[PDB]
């Protein structure tokens, strides 16, 4: 009988139940997976310096993301094609987010439509993750749908001019199961790695800061740059009028040998000088990871793979369980470190 | 036939004879057990710079803890529920301490009573480890019993507003064997982890420095703060009139990802400026560990798990054997490093 | 059915098909193979700081080596006796280089003649790797043949006064398969390790900077010093009128315990002050390795073992496949790091 | 058929042929064997920066130890009870040393007599390793015998007031095979670890610098302090008129957790300011180890365990083979690093 009490248990259970090609697609990093290992190892190098005797009977995990209240600084990151993991895919995910009172970043290519997800999760805090397609009419349609269907921000992914080289996907000749489809667009629906070639056909490798200007003019919605790893690029994003930075290495699935996100976070927080919120994804598996990211000045963190593992175990209930595990680990890490609320999580809590 | 000649052998023997759930309870750290590994690895990073030709024919291991003479700077730390390991539990432990001429820190929740332990070990140096219960009358009763029964200090544990998340205990659904009871208090006797929920019900998560003031007013007994890991908290403990700091991460069982105790010891010794004795626990398994802790300015060290392993092997005789092993390793480490007595163990003996 | 999608797969396939003594000869480093491991591990320590939104739709990999255009900054290094790996040996290699539009460094002892290789690869960019033989007439003949047959530079190997001690070759009592011969010279044709004793008989251990002066006077061809690991030696090579430095530890096959080539590259680039091109070999297995070497100021890199593994798999087609794998990994690493061409690969892309 | 081409092969062969208790006695370090691992690992951290084109056709390995010429800076260290490894024990060893033209340090407790060893090796360079026995008449007799029988120095061991705690020896209840005896003295002949208790009975733990003064007055022979790990002690040895320092941690068999000898060597070389020769033992297994020790300012190195492994394989011939392996590795390391002789091995050859 499954007894899954931490994120790692969910991954182990997912490996046991998913087809190998699908588990490999979800698990993989790029090339030799150096950054994949480092996203996790880096968190272990940051040590915690807990304060005692601070009164933690009433721990308040609540915060805000881009002015929208959330129950905890732990939000769902964009993961493509969620119906591969569970028949309810993105609808299971958004229902879990609504229950938890946190936000869902929806992949511009999901196996579910912008409208279907807003319908399933009307009261959920919802954001759209955008790629800049070679087809700018496709791209504008996605932004307009997001605006009309009550999405609260655009996360524009800037680290994927081309897909990374995930060796298992190349070996398995990965493609979507037959009955599934990217449901916001034939060849654009994703009817070697089939995904790499799909991207080579649909995603624009020419995107530049000029296209960020276009997007900033297209929508008044808050825009976050997702995939920044350098302070100079972070400063450029602020200069282009963007409203946030998601420090991300794409789950270590793009360029291998980039630093862990927790290691580059302080340089990015320093570079933006408090002008915009900074977020982190990559390697978040435990409450202490959330605490270290907030101590180093992230407003909130996003989780990618853990959500897929929850779906694989039991759809909406499995996503809810994963998010509740992270919530309760984060509560306990705050309490044991002497933090009553997120506003008193300070830089002195951590040292590398 | 058991031939146990070092602490690690006692652990291996304990694993072979204890029920898995009990061995797991004793062995575990919190979450991924990063700090548990580091408590041991950290000692190996501190290298010894021995002096030669100093005349070590007459090595004197004796010292004092809070003005009470002990035979060696190696004392028994508080470990709950010792009758799980051996039918004689805390009584076996205190008899061994009396034989060795060292001190026993008694867990405020032992499977034996403050009076039963003072009766078994009348000539033993004995201290009480205190939790601040939500029930302050319970808490005062424990302090008064400790005073009446000849205990020489209070170690107030400050790092446990809630219990840490020990995964094995959650998986094993840990609880005390049926015939046992915390014998100083029904639900307060400890009739997921049952221990985590017990603490959530009995231990006060609201404790603050104000409660330390209350305790300092309640008793004239020496009070040591157990669980401090930051210099600022150590300085606060001194300002509250406390008489010692036990640098402890609770055997790595509370917040995971805190530093090893041997690594934070020098910051704490520096912070208290010689106003109070500083002690260390966490990872002590060898005579050289004791030597490194004293070289970095600890007065004495406490051992937790090694004592449980001694009880598991042969009750009082097994505790005595464990303490004699540590005594003789510590004698040999002093002799080979050129130290005739504890007063000449200096900071130049170690370098990280 | 072989499905070889990265350099490591080619090595694994080579181990499966080559006689053990031949695979061991190709794989080995010197002594305990510390530098062999480090040539690879060192690349992983250099982290990439990619720029986003730079427009990488049109990536241009082309560069030049000593004024000769190449398709990519990835060239074939000298590896002796290539007919052990495949019946077509050096002819397979040069044909693959001609197809790719990159250069081949031909081993002065190949199982194929300077003329045979120029005949097979007339349009290929070709250089000769030279040892200074005790027989200077032999040595001059090789240089003159290289000049007459359209070779564009001399790489003089300076780190092999004697052969390194490769333990497997000593254990296997290594020697060339019977039908093969070093085809540019009986005992000089290579008719414990037979190779070590061959070198002890043919290669001059007395070579000094005076012999570099002799070589500089012998030919007007560009000369590169191969095997430099110190800045002072690099500065000496420039003072002797040489035209390049190949930072090399001989694939970790000579002196064990020297640093990784990627770690010494920056000291050498600094020492030559832009007077000559600096190249690197040792441990190049991935596109990101090429990118890190160019970010640290190498003009191009050479690959040794990967080429042998390509030959072992399928001769010319296997060499072509290996070079195309490296080309495409390097294209993707440039694109994901925001580099449109090799001239914009800058030092800020990397940090150790 | 044994094919032993490096020191490690000799150890592997010794494990295969010796009784477990004897192999364990020879192999062991103290306690958890942290320093034992580090004596070897430390050498790997020191990297070599070889010079090229220096003319190494004529490599001269010769040097001098305390004014006596040797063939190579590689000498035999004192290892007790050599007849356990081979019936010819110390006589096999001294004959091998005479053949090689290097020196033998004879253990004051050997299974062979000071006279027997001088008889077997009349032309060998021979030194006596001395313990200060509680019996000073025993101690004086050994020194006088050494003087009369043509020994050229006294190595006084200063790191063994008591024997280290070698766990395997305690578990195996180690003692000499029955027919053997320490042949320079009943209980003094060595008729838990029997060795630890023997030392507790024969070796004086009270030895101080005052006893060094006594020894300096007893003999005009050169005296080297063996077991120094601190610069202050090295400076004290010079002030007492001693003529050398052997940087040694006793093969990591005494105090565990001391640094590797190669790591403390530079501090000791700096402390003695060129007043006396500094030597190293501990972890020497390869020619590159010898080169790194001389680059950091040791005059010569001693080998302990490798000599025992040679005896175990084939007595005198096995010792000769081990010493010839080290000689030839050291020749090759000098040649590949550009060193014609030991006088040009400089500090720029190494960097940690
Ligand atoms: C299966 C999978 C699919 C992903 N799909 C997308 C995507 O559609 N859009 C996107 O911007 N990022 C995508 N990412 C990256 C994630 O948004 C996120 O940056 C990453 O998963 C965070 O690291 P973690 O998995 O360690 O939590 C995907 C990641 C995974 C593992
Ligand atoms: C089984 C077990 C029970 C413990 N019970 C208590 C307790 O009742 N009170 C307390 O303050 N600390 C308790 N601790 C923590 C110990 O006092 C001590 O800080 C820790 O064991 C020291 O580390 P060591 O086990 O590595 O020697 C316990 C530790 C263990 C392993
Ligand atoms: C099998 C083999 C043969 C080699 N033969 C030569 C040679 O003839 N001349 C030479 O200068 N270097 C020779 N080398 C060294 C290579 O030119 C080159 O420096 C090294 O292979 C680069 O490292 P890599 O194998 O990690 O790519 C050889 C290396 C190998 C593995
Ligand atoms: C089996 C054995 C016996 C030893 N006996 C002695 C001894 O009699 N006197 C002494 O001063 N050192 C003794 N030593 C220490 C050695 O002289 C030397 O310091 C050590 O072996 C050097 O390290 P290595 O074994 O790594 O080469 C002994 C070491 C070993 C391994
Ligand atoms: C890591 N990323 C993916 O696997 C991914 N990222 N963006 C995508 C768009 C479509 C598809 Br299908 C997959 C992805
Ligand atoms: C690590 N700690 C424990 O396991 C512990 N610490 N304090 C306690 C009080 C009661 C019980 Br039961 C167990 C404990
Ligand atoms: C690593 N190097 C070799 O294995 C090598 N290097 N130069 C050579 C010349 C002839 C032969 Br055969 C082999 C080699
Ligand atoms: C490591 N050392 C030994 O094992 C050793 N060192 N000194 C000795 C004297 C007698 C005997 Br037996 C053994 C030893």
């Amino acid at each position: 009988l499954p007894r899954l009490i931490c994120i790692n248990d969910y991954e182990q259970h997912a490996k046991s139940v998913l087809p190998k090609s699908i588990y490999d697609y979800y698990r993989s990093g790029a090339n030799d997976e150096e950054t994949l290992a480092d996203n996790i190892a880096a968190f272990s190098r940051w040590k915690l310096y807990p304060r005692m005797l601070r009164n933690v009977a009433e721990t308040d995990l609540s915060t805000s993301v881009l002015g929208q209240r959330v129950s905890m600084p732990i939000c769902v990151g964009a993961t493509a094609m969620q119906r591969m993991a569970h028949v309810d895919g993105e609808l299971a995910t958004v229902r879990a987010c609504q229950s938890l009172g946190t936000g869902m970043m929806l992949s511009s290519w999901a196996t579910s439509s912008i409208e279907e997800v807003a319908e399933a999760g009307p009261e959920a805090l919802r954001w759209l993750q955008l790629y800049i397609y070679k087809d700018r009419e496709v791209t504008k349609k996605l932004v307009r749908q997001a605006e009309k269907m009550g999405y609260k921000a655009i996360f524009v992914t800037v680290d994927t001019p081309y897909l990374g080289n995930r060796l298992d996907d190349v070996r398995n000749r990965f493609k979507l199961p037959p009955q599934l489809r990217m449901k916001n667009f034939s060849t654009l629906s994703f009817s070697d790695s089939g995904l790499a070639a799909y991207v080579a056909k649909a995603i624009d490798p020419s995107i530049s800061w000029e296209d960020i200007k276009w997007l900033r003019r297209l929508t008044s919605l808050p825009i976050v740059a997702k995939g920044i790893l350098r302070g100079d690029d972070a400063r450029e994003a602020v200069k282009h009028g963007l409203n946030g930075i998601l420090v991300s290495n794409h789950g270590a699935r793009q360029l291998d040998g980039v630093p862990a996100t927790i290691d580059v976070l302080p340089e990015i927080v320093e570079a933006v000088e408090g002008k915009v919120e900074v977020f982190l994804d990559g390697g978040v598996r435990k409450g202490t990871d959330v605490l270290k990211a907030l101590a180093l000045g992230a407003k909130a963190v996003f989780v990618g793979r853990p959500i897929v593992w929850g779906l694989a175990f039991q759809g909406e209930k499995g996503v809810q369980d994963v998010l509740e595990i992270l919530k309760e680990e984060f509560r306990l890490a705050m309490a044991l470190s002497g933090c009553q609320n997120v506003k008193v999580i300070d830089k002195t809590l951590v040292r590398k």
